[PDB]
């Protein structure tokens, strides 16, 4: 019963840690396609497929992989909701917190036309996102 509780939240945040780690690695990804496309030791043929790569990068799939991250976030706070104890009431505390900086986050890459700018805006607060992430499993597990 509270067990199930404690397993949601623990699937849940753990989709979530996995989210933020596919959004920084497209993120490397992207930079260097950037770099390859401007780099002067590759030659002409490479620089252009890494300029066709750079263009296949989308903000919609940077809003799809937020709003993944987001709803996992957000079934681990209606689920620890149910939290009574002094520790795991602490995890929904943290998840909360974390909600409203998702949403902060979304708004931020909204107002960036730029793809790259947009993914700029966000990586600092997303790794340390998935570090707190880590701190809430650790307080329920």
């Amino acid at each position: 019963r509270y067990q199930s509780y404690l397993e949601g939240v623990k699937y849940n945040v753990d989709s979530a840690i996995q989210t933020i780690t596919k959004i920084y690695n497209t993120y490397t990804l992207f930079s260097t396609k950037l770099t390859q496309m401007y780099s002067t030791r590759l030659d002409n043929f490479a620089k252009a497929k890494a300029k066709e790569e750079a263009a296949k990068f989308t903000k919609e799939d940077l809003e799809k992989n937020f709003k993944t991250l987001l709803n996992y976030i957000q079934v681990s706070v209606k689920t620890a909701a149910n939290f009574v104890y002094i520790n795991d009431t602490h995890a929904k505390r943290k998840l909360e917190n974390i909600e409203a900086e998702i949403k902060t986050l979304i708004a931020k890459i909204k107002e960036q036309s730029n793809l790259y700018e947009a993914y700029k805006a966000i990586v600092t607060s997303i790794l340390l996102m998935r570090d707190s992430l880590k701190e809430v499993q650790g307080i329920i597990d």
